[PDB]
Order: C-alpha cells, then sequence, then structure tokens
C-alpha cells in the first residue's frame, strides 16, 4: 500500500491464534523492547463484544524499493473474541500472517478450529493461504504439559509452510518469526 506524497509503502502483518495463545505477549516483546525513533505508539481498542491491539514501525534492514522503504503494521485480537465479524475485519487486505499455535495439550484441539477459521475467512475475502504469506509459531514451549513439535507439524502444519519454536515472555523467536514473514512479503512486492 504506497502512500504517494508520504513516499512510504505500508504492509499488513497479522497474528492469528486461539483465545489466550501469545499474540499480545508477541507485540509487547517487540514494541516494549525496541526504540522510539522507528516505532509509533501501541493502540489498544476495546468494547463489551470485541478487542483490537495494533502498532506501526520503520524496519532496520531496508531503504529503497522504487526509491522508498516499507512500514509494516501488526494487527491482533487479545483474549477470547467471540464474534467472527471482527476477525474477518482484521484480515482487511492482509499481506502476511503469523499463526501463534498454543503447544498446550489442553488447548491443542483449539488450534485446529482456530486455523480452520483462518482457512475459511481468507478464501471468503479472496485470499489463498498457500500463496499469501503464512508462517506458524509454536508458542508456550516452557510449560511441561506441552506436546512435542513433531506432532504439531503433523496436525497443524499438514501442508508446510515454515515453522518457528518460540516462548513469548523470554522473547525466544518472537522477532525471529517476524523476520521470516517480512522477507516473504518483501519478495511478493516486485
Ligand atoms: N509461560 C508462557 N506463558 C505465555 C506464553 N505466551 C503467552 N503466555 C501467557 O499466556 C497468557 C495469554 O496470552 P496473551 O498473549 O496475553 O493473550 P492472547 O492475545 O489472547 O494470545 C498470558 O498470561 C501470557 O503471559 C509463553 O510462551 N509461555
Amino acid at each position: 500500500f504506497i502512500n504517494y506524497s508520504s513516499r512510504e509503502i505500508n504492509c499488513k502483518i497479522v497474528y492469528y491464534g486461539p483465545g489466550l495463545c501469545g499474540k499480545t505477549t508477541n507485540l509487547q516483546y517487540i514494541y516494549n523492547k525496541t526504540a522510539a525513533e522507528t516505532k509509533g505508539k501501541l493502540i489498544s481498542l476495546s468494547t463489551e463484544t470485541d478487542r483490537t491491539l495494533f502498532f506501526d514501525f520503520l524496519p532496520l534492514s531496508l531503504g529503497e524499493i522504487r526509491g522508498f522503504k516499507t512500514r509494516f503494521h501488526l494487527y491482533t485480537v487479545p483474549g477470547q473474541v467471540f464474534y467472527d465479524a471482527s476477525r474477518k475485519l482484521i484480515l482487511k487486505g492482509v499481506d502476511g500472517v503469523v499463526f501463534v499455535a498454543d503447544s498446550q495439550i489442553e488447548r491443542m484441539e483449539a488450534n485446529m478450529e482456530s486455523l480452520e477459521n483462518l482457512r475459511i475467512n481468507l478464501a471468503e475475502q479472496g485470499y489463498d493461504l498457500n500463496k499469501i504469506p503464512y508462517v506458524i509459531q509454536y508458542n508456550k514451549r516452557d510449560l511441561p504439559n506441552a506436546v512435542t513439535v513433531e506432532e504439531m507439524r503433523k496436525a497443524l502444519n499438514h501442508r508446510n509452510i515454515p515453522e518457528y519454536q518460540a516462548v513469548a515472555p523470554t522473547g525466544v523467536g518472537v522477532f525471529d518469526t517476524l523476520k521470516a514473514v517480512a522477507k516473504l512479503v518483501l519478495t511478493e512486492l516486485k
């Protein structure tokens, strides 16, 4: 999304996953551990029905595509967002998507049905997941109730697609996940 006069194209990175998985902790480790003269301000919106969390920033690797740099955005939905007309609204012209799956055995049947939603909301909006940048981040690895990744690749990453093992409050692969989707969108931009 080029802005002509402002001479700075904008991309769309979204974090998808079940209710309480690691989308909010992901953006915090990023914004809460960066520098002001690059990023904007962390916006948190909320109503009695739905919630939205998002921020904007300038990368630290690029400069000129047509003589201009990109300015990625990270959009998400904290908590158990009931209504599906807000999660359809969060994918309004998405460029790259990250799937924060919860390694928790308790909510392992929760990742499947949440992935099914991403696989049914995008094709509805004219987006095929196999071409539109999509990465998966296996979070909550520290918890001793968590399943082996060998099983998560079999059940959630059926038609792989790059994967990343991460732990959100320690920062493990929070930024390492983002750097993968970034280049995947940057390549699909010329
Ligand atoms: N131990 C641990 N806790 C995590 C991890 N990721 C998220 N959490 C916790 O899980 C809870 C819900 O996650 P949060 O990101 O805040 O909300 P979400 O936006 O609905 O996924 C919070 O208490 C987080 O601290 C992780 O990798 N390890």
